[PDB]
């Protein structure tokens, strides 16, 4: 019998797939490891356990007892409230009102309790409300997805793995839109280690290329271009960084569903488009250039269709 | 390496989990066949590839030439269209207006033409309006998800395969939501063919409980309660036929959500429902009962917050 105990042993090992119909002229081959085959959608599955599991083995935290927080707007949310659900845990998500709905309804049909911030004060006014909170809570714990180890830990014992075996170990290229950074710094680390000649590439919108030396500002790109250098993110592994517009990712993430049947979030449509231009390099000729594509493309749809509507 | 192809080579061996809060009082094991693990979120990618692939191997429809039809409202659309954008097939979706604008976007996103009918005439004006489409339109093939064998075909080749191996042969009963009845057919015929001891439960809407001997009615279950008994459901090969109401569907999604951490369709909560009396009944002490949950919870509370809003 291979049932899993439960939902925490369904993260990971999801696939890799070759894109054919939107690689003309590209000399290298280009595969996409499929984060949307998590089972919350999202590569953030990963780390909603790994960051729940870490303070486990710690001794920092007990189902029933503890209150977890973490102010995030995004899919991090949603990682950590199916394993905190799956694990009893009350849940505390802090984050700009007026942000999606969509994904709101999701993190109170896990059971989160939600509160929202002043939308004027953004991600800052979020993260003090979380430390306020956390203050006033005895037993309460912050996981820190931009600076908790665990982050990264993750990737560097299943991502990085998976992509090795997934490969054959033929991998040349890891093509990676940064976040916390935790996917590119943990499956980086390993691949390099696995083979010290293969390059990582990661990518961050035009609108706010902070690691090109460009100032922090708004974009379209959920997941990435967070505006400052993470802690959990080792600059030094990096080999390039390749910046790609909103406008290009969009168009990209049209393309992958009309051309290869693959519906992905906008960064995946930015981790795509540059993966697309690296394996157009000649000097690229006959390699295997892997792109992560971190979420499914229906929470996107959806929420641009509340957000127009 | 084992690099996919393409996205057709990602559908099924999807899991087992058990279900550990939600069957208090329960003799019986419960474990989760997790179709919300395919590609695009249902069981309906598996009858997507098996009706297309089947058209193409019988030699009646060629990529470029040949404009595919479908009559669909669910799923089945969603399936049809990923598997038509890869293959490179022009797809027609014919479905009442007013219907989730959320699926018409993914349908949209995957370069399906949508024809809308009246409302008044409901699922018999979509069928007309796909008849009429074919009957003007040269090279064109109607997949007709009731009546096509490659419906419960697929079923019986790996949704019943993978149900065996992962329950290492220990399943007693397999409980199955029937909306074409695919899915109970083609894998319950597999397992009786195992082990001919093996009971196949059908579930049903209290609301349209036409195998029961009730009238057809209007219910908020999607994917099952047809108001007919589809071709490709063979009713011989059905123990028993369970009825749940909308109401205790919707209350067995949200526990699933809260206890499990699995976000779970409307016909999950009502397989789960009907697996969890099973599971209580003394006569099934010891035994294990598989429950097949159809689709991921998303497209739901995308649903119901447009529907709502």
């Amino acid at each position: 019998s291979t049932i899993a105990k439960d939902v925490t042993e369904l993260i990971g090992n999801t696939p890799l797939v070759y894109l054919n119909r939107v690689v003309d002229g590209c000399v290298a081959r280009v595969a996409a490891k499929l984060e949307m085959m998590e089972p919350c959608s999202s590569v953030k599955d990963r780390i909603g356990y790994s960051m729940i599991s870490d303070a486990e083995n710690k001794g920092l935290i007990t189902p029933g007892e503890s209150v977890l927080i973490e102010p995030t707007s995004g899919n991090t949310g949603i990682g950590l409230a199916f394993i905190a659900a799956a694990k009893g845990y009350r849940l505390i998500i802090c984050m700009p009102a007026s942000m999606s709905l969509e994904r709101r309804t999701i993190l109170r049909a896990f059971g989160a309790e939600l509160v929202l911030t002043d939308p004027a004060r953004g991600m800052k006014g979020a993260v003090q409300k979380a430390e306020e909170i956390k203050a006033k809570t005895p037993n309460s714990y912050i996981l820190q997805q931009f600076e908790n180890p665990a982050n990264p830990k993750i990737h560097y014992e299943t991502t990085g793995p998976e992509i090795w075996r997934g490969s054959g170990g033929k991998i040349d290229a890891l093509v990676s839109g940064i976040g916390t950074g935790g996917t590119v710094t943990g499956a980086g680390k390993y691949l390099k280690e696995q083979n010290p000649n293969i390059k990582l590439y990661g990518v961050e919108p035009v609108e706010s290329a902070i690691l090109s030396g460009g100032k922090p500002g708004p974009h379209k790109i959920q997941g990435i271009g967070a505006g400052f250098i993470p802690g959990v993110l080792d600059v030094n592994l990096l080999d390039e960084v390749i910046q790609v517009s909103s406008e290009e990712s969009i168009e990209t993430a049209k393309l992958l569903a009309l051309k290869e049947g693959l519906l992905v979030g906008i960064s995946s449509g930015a981790a795509a488009a540059a993966a697309i231009r690296i394996a157009k390099r000649p000097e690229n000729a006959g390699k295997l250039i892997v792109a992560v594509f971190p979420s499914f493309g229906e929470r996107y749809l959806s929420t641009v269709l509340f957000e127009s509507v």
